[PDB]
């Protein structure tokens, strides 16, 4: 009713409606940039990762997507192994089905943002972070900028990256590794999570 409602899904557990908002919100954030390998079809951004089984998690405020975040897995094709292996350096990609890729973060930059932005991001970390470990994932791969590596290296979490970041379009990237270990859970929670069955 004004508070903050956060769904991670499978695409196949969310309503075309929904699915149509987050995309629409990826074409207001992603669109024309060059470089992150973006298509724009009827406003909305989606490409051939949409049609391979992604998770979604999407931010929701008086009835609206404020923000959306996709997720692979990575013994399947994720953006850091086929879109952009220039940032691997030369390394191995991983493939393990408790390493999950993290891609096209969007967040409505607009007034209707009731939250702020700094703590958005924190509080789907946190949502995010959650539903990996009770997944049993160790880690989170993801392509973002040098901007979002820095929000994390200082909110605490262990953040490290594969090799020097890039001019990809008008951005400097990278390619992270975010551990889900106790250093990540202790930033984003105060502790150790502790799940019950
Ligand atoms: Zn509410």
């Amino acid at each position: 009713g004004s508070h903050m409602i956060v769904q991670i899904g499978r695409r196949e557990e969310f309503d075309k409606k929904l699915l149509g908002e987050m995309h629409k919100l990826r074409a207001q954030v992603f669109k024309e940039r060059k470089g992150w390998d973006v298509s724009v079809i009827d406003e909305m951004e989606i490409d051939g990762y949409d049609a391979l089984s992604p998770y979604y998690m999407l931010i929701q405020e008086d009835g609206q997507v404020f923000g959306c975040w996709r997720i692979l897995d990575t013994t399947g094709p994720y953006m850091l192994k086929n879109t952009f292996p220039e940032l691997l350096h030369g390394k191995e990609a991983p493939c393990s089905p408790h390493i999950w890729e993290l891609s096209r973060f969007a967040i409505n930059s607009g007034q209707k943002g009731s939250l702020g932005f700094s703590d958005c991001t924190l509080e789907a970390m946190r949502a995010l972070a959650r539903y990996s470990l009770q997944n049993d994932i160790q880690t989170l791969v993801t392509v973002t900028t040098v901007g979002v590596e820095k929000m994390m290296i200082r909110a605490g979490l262990d953040v490290s990256r594969f090799g020097p970041h890039l001019k990809i379009g008008i951005e400097r990237a990278v390619a992270l590794r975010i551990e889900l270990n106790a250093k990540t859970q202790i930033a984003l929670y105060g502790g150790v999570l502790v799940e019950q069955r």
